[PDB]
DNA sequence: AAAAA
DNA sequence: TTTTTGC
DNA sequence: TTTTTGC
DNA sequence: AAAAA
């Protein structure tokens, strides 16, 4: 019935097991900070498989037949079926390491290692951190502190629609033939997001594309609507977290009047530039979710003896690179039924 | 993957 | 070298 | 038991 | 922490 793979389950934003998944998300994040990568992912898969259920769990008889639920997970569910609360998750939420890790990493530029550095030093608040002379923050870390309250108050659908109008007009100006598609959470029909993602491709000067990202940003800097900027340069690809595509991580100023206190709002924007021939691979890889993508790869590997990434799909048996002009072709190659963006919310 | 430190 | 960034 | 768990 | 080899 139900598959252990996120790519073989239709997961919508209509969750009936929110009580359970919230508890499991906390328990995963707890093993994330302790670097217990195996345990972390176990709770990530249990929480993911539950978000796919077309009904709410009311009894233990309901869990039977559902994969990714072993002893530990079935007990979390057992604990919630009665109380209506998780004693495991309510414990983690009241832990100093966790509270501080969750807090510190919520800053743009701060991750696992820096949060652990600050916590070991004896820090617990972002205020005592900011008011220290002995410390030295990066260009990401300074921007993260500067626009904290605005980046922490996650983006909304009208705000994302204002950004997508601004990004398209600026990209359309320096390149008119280019197709610009909004990726990430907002492509999967989300209402709230941490950031706004985009994919840029034009059907195509090898020299012109390389200037595209710089053309649109410098143009936004001339208007002074570019608060933060960082650009990155562009077979059988593996052990590479982020793809080999040209890309940029920005913080842009969104004037209140463009979206239908101070008159502004800092918004996190990710732009990705890829060759036209890779459009399908890039879109699939940037739509997400995290759990859908990692399972797409895990499926290809373990079930199809193939190699999936954001650039291509390689069949090891037939020793050929399977091309695609759409997402539907990549799914068909993998022998997976099509799961449209809105149902990739794993 | 790149780019900062 | 080590850290951060992304779905 | 030992290995894998996403690029 | 769970499932496969
Ligand atoms: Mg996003
Ligand atoms: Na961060």
């Amino acid at each position: 019935k139900i598959s252990q793979y996120a790519c073989q389950r239709r997961t919508t934003l209509n969750n009936y097991n929110q009580l359970f998944t919230d508890a499991l998300d906390i328990l995963a994040e707890n093993d994330e900070l302790r670097e217990n990568e195996g345990s972390c992912l176990a709770f990530m898969r249990a929480s993911s498989v539950l978000k796919s259920l077309p009904f709410p769990i009311t009894s233990m008889k309901d869990t039977e037949g559902i994969p990714c639920l072993g002893d530990k997970v079935k007990s979390i569910i057992e604990g919630i079926i009665e109380d209506g609360e998780s004693s495991e998750a309510k414990a983690v939420l009241n832990d100093e390491r966790y509270k501080s890790f969750k807090l510190f990493t919520s800053v743009f530029g701060v991750g696992l290692k820096t949060a652990e550095k600050w916590f070991r030093m004896g820090f617990r608040t972002l205020s005592k951190i900011q008011s220290d002379k002995s410390l030295r923050f990066t260009q990401m870390q300074k921007a993260g502190f500067l626009y904290y309250e605005d980046l922490v108050s996650c983006v909304n659908r009208p705000e994302a629609e204002a950004v997508s109008m601004l990004v398209k007009e600026a990209v359309v100006t320096f390149l008119p033939d280019a197709l610009v598609t909004m990726t990430g959470g907002f492509r999967r029909g989300k209402m709230t997001g941490h950031d706004v993602d985009f994919l840029i491709t034009s059907p195509a000067t090898e020299d012109e594309e390389q200037q595209l990202l710089h053309k649109v940003t410098d143009f936004w800097k001339q208007q002074g609507l570019l608060l933060y900027c960082d650009i990155l340069e562009s077979p059988s690809r593996k052990v590479d977290a982020l793809d080999h595509f040209q890309k940029c991580f920005l913080i842009l100023k969104l004037d209140h009047g463009r979206v239908h206190g101070k008159g502004w709002k800092a918004i996190r924007v990710d732009l990705v530039m890829c060759p036209y021939d890779r459009r399908a691979f890039a879109l699939l890889g940037w739509t997400g979710s995290r759990q859908f993508e990692r399972d797409l790869r895990r499926y290809a590997t373990h079930e199809r003896k193939m190699m999936l990434d954001n650039h291509a799909l390689y069949d090891r048996t037939k020793r050929v690179f399977l091309e695609a002009e759409s997402e539907e072709e990549i799914f068909a190659h993998l022998g997976l039924d099509y799961i449209e963006p809105w149902e990739r919310n794993a």
